[PDB]
């Protein structure tokens, strides 16, 4: 009787799983009908779509699938949910995810699933070549990748190097593990450092010196790296947990041969993973009847049983604490439970209302360095300069 719309991506199996979740939702709320609006794979491109939605004052979409990096920017256009804190049972959620949706003391979204970078590796190939463990340092990964890739005739290491938000997530994991940072605890840009130049040079060296990563990586997003790994054509892959639901399914040629581990440590004496995730917000311009229906859909989708269903079938990490005690979860995706320390310790991108502009600066110069249009020193030097103008 009440019609609402919801945006969704189509990466992996998430759209297929959502349709099934909506079918279960309609059994519980036949008075509400939901239409899915599909989105492009790129988070950067999705961001621009939302800007045009809010600029026009559109009453659709009603439920917004938002990247964890957007709440600070999009808070003026989102329904304030602070009074619904107990309605959504936010006390049951991972506290870090609730902090991500809190903007100036106001709750502007409900956490749906959380994310962190992980290392996928061909466990069969590592044992075949005398390695009983996942690489613990970046240098050990290169050594393993070099030896196995030329013996087997496949790529060593695939990741996300296209000029979009995914590149920033990959770059920060190298920057942080090498001992650098973008901003200090105050506002000051500190990215102009020898550690940052070394981190970016290492990414360049993976392609041109060590030759463990194909130059085509400068066009890869999440799914491009996933297919190459899934088809047995890469020893290592950096990606999010979702890829597990596909590379270990019955349709995968490498099912049962995939291991998951934290990303390796760097010269900074520490390993790091970029915090990711997606949250559900409500369009401020929707009618009050639509907002009420949207609240029921968001509560249903973020309930215990639905978070478990999404985790098992789409490989996306729950935001409710208690789901990690469920034996069904450990059965489907053991790394989600065993590597929980990775997800609570995942480092966030800078939380500023203009992050997408900060990300755009990082995208241009990092990608330019990966394609050899500039050097690592000039790239880092130009990032710092233009970031200081933004901040
Ligand atoms: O590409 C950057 C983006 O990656 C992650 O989002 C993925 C997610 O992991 C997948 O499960 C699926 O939802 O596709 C998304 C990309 O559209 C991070 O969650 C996100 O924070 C990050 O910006
Ligand atoms: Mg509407």
């Amino acid at each position: 009787a009440v019609k609402i719309t919801m945006t969704s991506g189509g990466v992996g199996k998430e759209l297929e799983v959502l349709k099934k979740q909506l079918e279960m939702f309609h059994q519980q709320y036949p008075d509400i009908e939901v239409e899915i609006i599909p989105m492009p794979d790129s988070s950067t491109e999705r961001h621009d779509l939302y800007v045009t939605y809010f600029a026009a004052g559109e009453t659709d979409p009603d439920v917004l699938m938002l990247d964890v990096i957007w709440p600070a920017e999009f808070a003026p256009f989102l329904e304030d949910l602070t009074a619904d804190k107990d309605y959504f049972e936010l006390g049951e959620f991972l506290p870090g995810t609730v902090m991500s949706v809190t903007v100036n003391g106001r709750i502007v979204a409900v956490p749906w699933f959380t994310d962190a970078g992980l290392l996928y590796y061909r466990k069969d190939l590592l044992e075949k070549y005398g390695y009983d463990h996942a690489p613990r340092t970046w240098d050990e990964l290169v050594e393993m990748a070099k030896k196995i890739s030329q013996a087997e005739g496949i790529h060593g290491f695939v990741w996300q190097g296209a000029r979009y938000e995914g590149l920033v997530c990959d770059f920060l994991e190298y920057l942080w593990s090498f001992g650098g940072d973008v901003l200090d605890e105050s506002g000051k840009v500190v990215i102009d450092s020898p550690e940052a130049v070394a981190a970016l040079q290492f990414m360049v060296d993976l392609i041109y010196k060590h030759k463990v990563t194909p130059e085509g990586v400068t066009t890869y997003m999440e799914e491009d790296a996933r297919r190459i790994f899934q088809n047995g054509e890469a020893v290592f892959m950096r990606n999010w947990p979702y890829a597990w639901s596909l590379v270990n399914s019955d349709e995968s040629p490498i099912k049962g041969k995939v291991g998951v581990a934290p990303l390796p440590m760097g010269p900074g004496g520490r390993r790091a993973a970029t915090l990711g995730g997606w949250v559900l917000g409500i369009n401020k311009f929707s009618s009050p009847e639509e907002k009420e229906a949207a609240k029921k859909l968001i509560k249903f989708l973020t309930s215990y049983d639905q978070q478990l269903y999404k985790a098992i079938n789409a490989g996306q990490n729950p935001t409710r604490k208690a789901v990690y005690k469920d034996p069904k979860l450990k059965e489907a995706a053991p790394f989600m439970v065993e590597l929980l320390g990775v997800f609570i310790n995942a480092l966030p991108r800078p939380r500023v209302a203009n992050y997408t502009e900060v990300s755009d600066v990082i995208q241009r110069y990092v990608h330019a360095a990966l394609t050899r249009q500039t050097t690592s020193e000039d790239a880092i030097k130009n990032i710092a300069k233009e970031l200081k103008f933004l901040l």
